RNA sequence: CCC
């Protein structure tokens, strides 16, 4: 093909709607754990489509430079249209097609790919779309609205809009709704300023009234209802869903979660230890096992005052064990976990394994590409383990002063001012000079809206530092601000 | 999927 036939096939792919131009990072999830899980979720989550989960493998196959496997995918994908699609077979294919072109595209088989990129545009001229080369409609809005979920956090926003998309035109497909409300579910636990939220339960009431038979989305609505002190209708949809269902990974999980959450952990286990019969490798279930060993261990350390003796020791050390067995199996099968890091790192801590916690802490400071909500929370736990197992006031304070530069607005927020607040008073009744703890003062007070005694700690610090950068900006800030 |  001629290089100015390439431009103009380029040119289309863009145009396309797929996951190719759905801005999908692969620097944002665990390849290999999301290409496990897709192929977890065709066999053992039934009621989620499988046309999509095929596109969606087709897409992170390539994402692995496996694209002789996408296109294996692809095929599986077509056979889904023929199996499941067929009376709507040539708009259904359009995203299938869309990641034909571009996977052809990659391979540098542009003719293959133009062969794709014609069938397209045939259709959407066919089926009188006002674009060129895409047909938006509720179904790839939806299929969308779960690839964007599966990147994780930071694509939260972008799925629910297009769930929302997808909604403004079939306001009760129970398809959609299912989508729509798992993504405000996660909403409600994603990047909280305070305490968590509720805004997903009419969402999920509605999504579980339109699927009746479907356990995957009563599951939510349960634990949801626990959060809202609702636990006792919680709790019977819970016993009707395990009525109702038996071995599904993806259902056992979240009423582990919710057994859990009342302190039924040997019922939690029981049913997480089910759940890994079918998928033993699942970093989930390995988190989950872990804090029910965890909450088990802490129980004892409760009872006995923090000083358990005897069998109660010899059971405590114990469970560490188990709890670091599956912290770490959950972070070894998906690098991108950041709760996973920070739940192994702190048992680790606990068991006095300072150079194996400094290992993890230190993988987890360095993932760059995860929510900005978990680079804080990450900054508070080894904060914490600084300031209570390694007795370093200065390296607590940075890295306390780091949670709060990156999410200043969080549940976590009055943790990290008072401890500053202590830690920073406690050094410059030491050291009048002591820079840090002027410079950490400055930055609380300026947080707390106290603009006049900010001014003041970043003053003296200054008058210590006076080329400082940092000290003459927030100086600067704290002038301009109305 | 912590709290
Ligand atoms: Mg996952």
């Amino acid at each position: 093909m001629s290089e100015i036939r390439k431009d103009t096939l380029k040119a289309i792919l863009l145009e396309l709607e797929c996951h190719f131009t759905w801005n999908l990072l692969k620097e944002d999830i665990d390849l290999f754990e999301v290409e496990d899980t897709i192929g977890q979720q065709l066999e053992f989550l039934t009621t989620k489509s499988r046309l999509a989960l095929y596109n969606l493998l087709a897409y992170v196959k390539h994402l692995k430079g496996q694209n002789k496997d996408a296109l294996e995918c692809l095929e599986q994908a077509e056979e889904i249209i023929q199996q499941e699609h067929s009376d709507k077979e040539e708009v259904r294919s359009l995203v299938t097609w869309g990641n034909y072109a571009w996977v052809y595209y990659h391979m540098d088989q542009l003719e293959e790919a133009q062969k794709y990129t014609g069938k397209i545009g045939n259709v959407c001229k066919k089926l009188s779309s006002p674009s060129n080369y895409k047909l938006e409609c509720p179904e790839t809005d939806c299929e969308k609205g779960w690839a964007l979920l599966k990147f994780g956090g930071k694509y939260y926003q972008k799925a629910k809009a297009a769930f929302e998309k997808a909604l403004e035109v079939e306001p009760d497909n129970p398809e959609f709704n299912i989508g729509y409300a798992i993504t405000v579910y996660r909403l409600d636990d994603s990047d909280r300023e305070g305490s968590v939220k509720s805004f997903s339960l009419g969402p999920l009431r509605k999504a579980v009234t339109l699927n009746p038979d479907n356990s995957y989305i009563k599951v939510f609505l349960a634990l949801k209802l626990q959060d809202v002190h609702a636990e006792a209708e919680g709790e019977k949809y819970i016993e009707e869903i395990l009525d109702q269902i038996s071995s599904q990974p993806y259902v056992l999980r979240y009423a582990a979660k919710f057994y859990r959450r009342k302190n039924s952990w040997n019922k939690a286990l029981e049913l997480l230890k089910k759940a890994l019969e079918v998928t033993p490798t699942s970093s989930f279930l390995h988190h989950q096992m872990g804090l029910c060993y965890r909450a088990q261990m802490i129980q004892i350390k409760k009872a006995t005052h923090n000083r358990p003796k005897g069998k109660d020791k010899l059971k405590v050390d114990e469970l560490i064990s188990s709890a670091i067995f599956h912290f770490k199996a959950a972070m070894e099968r998906d690098s991108m976990f950041a709760f996973a890091y920070t739940d192994l790192a702190n048992m680790y801590a606990e068991g006095g394994q300072y150079s194996n916690a400094e290992d993890i802490f230190r993988k987890a400071l360095r993932l760059e590409n995860i929510t900005d909500d978990h680079k804080h929370q990450i900054h508070y736990h080894y904060g914490r383990f600084q300031e209570f197992h390694r007795k370093s006031e200065n390296t607590a304070i940075h890295h306390y002063l780091e949670a709060l530069k990156v999410k200043d607005r969080s549940p976590l927020r009055t943790k990290l001012t008072s401890a500053l607040k202590k830690l920073s008073t406690k050094r410059l009744c030491h050291n009048a000079l002591d820079v840090q703890s002027l410079s950490a003062l400055g930055f609380v007070y300026k947080l707390e809206g106290e603009k006049r005694q900010a001014a003041e700690y970043y003053e003296k610090a200054q008058k210590i530092d006076p080329e400082n950068a940092e000290f003459l900006t927030a100086l600067c800030e704290l002038r301009l601000s109305i």
